[PDB]
């Protein structure tokens, strides 16, 4: 059914991000002390990781396909906010962001976004 179909696609997309070269740095929430960034949660007020999104998909927390996108994009927005442009981490976030936006097209996920935006308008 409709929601089952884009839940399955979102699970496939998120797993492809996890397996992207360097994607492991977004898999879990940043450990401020262990990663030597003690000010991280002073800057990032809405943290997000791939495993957070996977948990929301597993538990059924998303009601609209755009909610999945907003969370994944939040990962990359947090990355660009905290990390200086050109740094290793910022470069990796820009790369996976571009990969994610292309996957939303080639999988057809954006088609579910368009349908759902019309249903709930
Ligand atoms: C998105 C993000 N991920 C990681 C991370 C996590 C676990 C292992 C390794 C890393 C790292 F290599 F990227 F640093 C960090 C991070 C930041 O925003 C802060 C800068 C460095 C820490
Ligand atoms: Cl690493």
């Amino acid at each position: 059914s409709f929601n089952k179909q884009w839940y399955l696609l979102a699970n496939q997309i998120i797993q492809s991000l996890s397996k992207y070269e360097g994607g492991h740095i977004f898999e879990k929430l940043v450990d401020a002390k262990k990663q030597n960034c003690p000010d991280y949660y002073d800057v990032i007020k809405n943290p997000m990781s791939f495993s957070c999104v996977k948990t929301k998909l597993k538990k059924g927390q998303y009601g609209l396909p755009t909610e999945f996108i907003k969370d994944v994009q939040l990962i990359f927005d947090n990355c660009s906010l905290y990390n200086t442009s050109g740094s290793l981490v910022a470069i990796t976030g820009k790369n996976i962001e571009a990969y994610f936006n292309n996957q939303l097209i080639v999988t057809g996920y954006n088609n579910f976004v368009t349908k759902a935006n019309t249903i709930n308008e």
